[PDB]
């Protein structure tokens, strides 16, 4: 196939004002421009994200390089062998071999993501369908759900500068009648909690993290859980909202035990074990509609994840654990850590293998909840990504900040088209197709 | 050149208020383009159309000015069967249709979505780039990249410190291109943060509305120490300078000025206009200030005037002017000001937002095209500025991405005109000067 005509690569500035990558690639059918979030450089289990380590420029973090493996090499070899651009099992297969590294190290993880994201989306355009389509085809799914949104709008965890030692409290509007209420519920909770916090803890307190969420300065995580339970009564949907959680705990595991006050100085007296730890996730679910918690143990602390899940009827979602690498998902599968992959598209670095991990995932009973990084664009793609795999579930922000809202519009955008056929995954989100 | 088909959604806004959409397709595609947040009341500018729903999106729905396309103005301008590069004609059109003058039938948010889906359309029937279309309605044959002017220490009305005046920008107008001016602006601003947290904290550094931050300081020499410490650190003190926006009319009280306004009453501590432009002559001597947008209260004209007339600086109207011809011409007469800040949805069209700008030029004043506290997505202002060839924007810090947007489109605006592309630098207030 001739499709391809031309490839072309560049640096842009992400949500942050961090240099990431952007690809056109155009066809006969016109220009198709993906970009790419931000990721990792250095790691065991993801994907290599190649930044310029040039300390006079952009403080280390220029992306030149991806930028030039794409303009030089990666995308003349690509247009060479002239492989059809809707066949994205392929054109992904041929990155990989070309790059020939375990981790994309090669190119670079970002590089290779930005060609196969384009690509995916002149597929989408050479068939006549919607990206969201496209991407259910390819994963052989003959339906689309439209997933329910968890919004992050209380903020802890490393990097919060409050003593919150617990990173992610996000908002799930479950009880909608469909994604655009499910919208209308997050924009009136999140406007009361402002509200609240200004009147709680000052006029100063409503700035905005990276994800557009708040960091009040409150150290008791069930403070942080009582804020969301306050915003969704002020806004009148107490029997449609339940609350998600990323403890991301290693972050504030040291020495064989967990420290929630770990933002203050060193003292291992305040440490509790990860069975005392475990205790007060039960008292989060008896007292609070928590019905999801991400991370919540160490990444190699195994046994413990294991224990905790047999005796709990929730979601529990592995990010640090799984880091969407295929050997760490397996360890977790056979011995039952989680039950629920978090997708983050960049750490695995291809259309291709995402689509795999979630299937795979999916065929063993988990969930999977796709995932935007801190250093986000314009790009809405993984808001089509969620529709047509059918997960049910998407975290991308708070309401707050349009690198999270891009997706958002998208979301409403997809079900408007769909129609009276449109269907959303509600109370069904940790599994649409559960009867 | 035809029209097929107009629809209008309602989508969020940057700060999750809802806001207009339109889509427009011709043989040529689809066109799409958002309305930024603006004003539902007030004399001199063009209505926003909410809904007054206080249990939907506590009041700030737009489903009336939506059904008002669908239903009303689309099919109307669909009929009359004109010309998508005709943007004069379709904006003359859709404005005697409303027949209001300040756009309060169908809703100015109504009128402009339709209106800059129109023109992105137009520019692609004419076989020219959406910059290159604004430009040739303007009467423009060249292009301009602008200095950007980043909005990264807040204050005044918005921010809970004790800071009195409300934006505090940094302006890389000795970069060599516009991709080294957004290099030098986001190095600047990552030292900045390092600076506030370590003099004010770890929790100091969270951003408002337009990805700036807001420290708990009082003092406004305070802030430009703040900027001066950033642009050294980061290695440009010979290519950054300073406009700050003081946004006046928030701290006018009883014929004076309160420089602690947010603190208990106390007038006693309140200041003179006089005592004020000492303050900002003190200001423009020690630290490179270029730019001071609304200096004095919205209808203390005589004190601009004198103001004006003893400084060599750029005096920004925005409170002042509305970009409303009448409170324009008013400002033209009086010289109480020298450069327009351009909001094209406080007048509500993409021609009359020209026409304002040709004004100002043809006056000698500069223009700064200005995004608005709630943005989205959209890019028309990066293309705005270049085809009105105005060598100034003010969009955002470089962080949150309905700012980056913008600043993204504009290198990408450079990319596209290569060797040829002309960046203002230290021409910023007058391109075509010297
Ligand atoms: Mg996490
Ligand atoms: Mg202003």
């Amino acid at each position: 196939s001739m499709a391809m005509q031309k490839i072309f690569a560049r640096e842009i500035l992400d949500s942050r004002g961090n240099p990431t990558v952007e690809v056109d690639l155009h066809t006969a059918k016109g220009r198709f421009r993906a970009a790419v979030p931000s990721g990792a450089s250095t790691g065991i289990y993801e994907a290599l994200e190649l930044r310029d380590g040039d300390k006079g420029r952009y403080l280390g973090k220029g992306v030149l390089k991806a930028v030039e493996n794409i303009n030089s090499t990666l995308g003349p070899a690509l247009l060479q062998k002239k492989l059809s651009v809707a066949d994205q099992e392929k054109v992904d297969k041929f990155m990989i071999e070309l790059d020939g590294t375990e981790n994309k190290s090669k190119f670079g993880a970002n590089a290779i993501l930005g060609v196969s994201l384009a690509v995916c989306k002149a597929g989408a355009a050479e068939k006549g369908v919607p990206l969201y389509r496209h991407i259910a085809d390819l994963a052989g799914n003959p339906d689309l759900i439209l997933p329910v949104p968890a919004f992050n709008v209380i903020n802890g965890g490393s990097h919060a500068g409050n003593k919150l030692a617990m990173q992610e409290f996000m908002i799930l509007p479950v009880g909608a009648s469909s994604f655009k209420e499910a919208m209308r519920i997050g924009a009136e909770v999140y406007h009361h909690l402002k509200g609240v916090i200004k009147a709680k803890y000052g006029k100063d307190a409503t700035n905005v993290g990276d994800e557009g969420g708040f960091a009040p300065n409150i150290l008791e995580n069930n403070e942080a859980l009582e804020l969301l339970k306050t915003a969704i009564q002020a806004a009148g949907y107490p029997d449609k909202v339940v609350i998600g959680m990323d403890v991301a705990a290693s972050e504030f595991y040291r020495n064989g035990k967990y420290d929630l006050d770990f933002k203050s100085p060193d003292d291992p007296a305040r440490h509790i074990t990860g069975e005392k730890l475990g205790e007060l996730y039960k008292s989060f679910i008896k007292n609070y509609p928590v019905v999801s918690i991400e991370d919540p143990f160490d990444q190699d602390d195994w046994a413990t994840w294991t224990s905790f899940l047999s005796g709990v009827n929730i979601q529990i979602v592995g990010d640090d654990l799984t880091v969407t690498n295929p050997k760490r998902i397996a360890q977790a599968v056979e011995k039952k850590a989680c039950n629920c992959l978090l997708l983050k598209v960049n750490q695995i670095g291809s259309v291709t293998e995402s689509i795999q991990a979630c299937k795979l995932a999916q065929s063993n009973g988990w969930g999977v909840m796709v995932s935007h990084r801190s250093g986000e664009t314009e790009d809405t793609f993984i808001a089509d990504l969620v529709v047509g795999l059918c997960t049910g579930q998407i975290k991308t922000g708070a309401p707050c900040r349009s690198e999270r809202l891009a997706k958002y519009n998208q979301l409403m955008r997809i079900e408007e088209a769909l129609g009276d056929k449109a269907i959303f995954a509600g109370r069904k989100f940790r599994n649409p197709k559960a009867k």
